């Protein structure tokens, strides 16, 4: 199996985020979603609400945020802090265009992230905004994840 979390400020679009991946097509503390993808075990994603059991075994985060919103960029690093060394940078961050965008357009459409959470590869994101194609980044991250365990011996 492979566990990835959807860490992210409240309202942001994680949940929204989570459904459209596991194929599936207000808040909660905890929905465990199940699918699996093929290219080339199991696929499980745990969106949590905007804690120590749920941070556990994981292998891969993906941090969702919503670009309008003042100071979201370094409430991540709370989220890189509890659950985190955890994870290495296989995280994902998603710059959600969950309103018609009007600040995070331009230059950084996808924000200026903290140093610590800089270097971890980012995402425009939206389902109806303007976007990038993430389902392309999540069958990319989860073919990273089980490919580096086995490869070591
Ligand atoms: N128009 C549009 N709205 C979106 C989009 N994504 C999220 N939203 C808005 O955000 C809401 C759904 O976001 P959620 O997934 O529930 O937010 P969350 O990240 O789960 O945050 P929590 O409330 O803590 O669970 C909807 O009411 C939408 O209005 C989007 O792609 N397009
Ligand atoms: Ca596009
Ligand atoms: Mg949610």
């Amino acid at each position: 199996l492979v566990k990835i979390l959807v860490l992210g400020p409240s309202k942001s679009g994680k949940s929204t985020v989570t459904n459209f991946l596991a194929g599936t097509r207000e808040t909660n503390p905890l929905r465990v979603l199940e699918v699996e993808i093929a290219l080339d075990a199991v696929v499980q994603l745990w969106d949590v609400g905007g804690w120590p059991a749920i941070a556990s075994n994981a292998d891969g985060i993906i941090y969702v945020f919503n670009p309008e919103v003042k100071g979201s960029e370094k409430e991540l690093l709370l989220w890189y802090k509890n659950f985190a060394r955890v994870t290495d940078g296989h995280s994902l961050i998603f710059s959600h265009h969950s309103s018609l965008p009007e600040f995070a357009v331009g230059d950084n459409a996808i924000p200026p992230m903290p140093k610590q959470l800089q270097g971890i590869r980012a995402l425009e994101t939206s389902l109806d905004y303007q976007s990038d194609n993430f389902k392309e980044a999540f069958d990319a991250l989860v073919e990273q994840i089980i490919a580096s365990r086995l490869a070591a011996e």
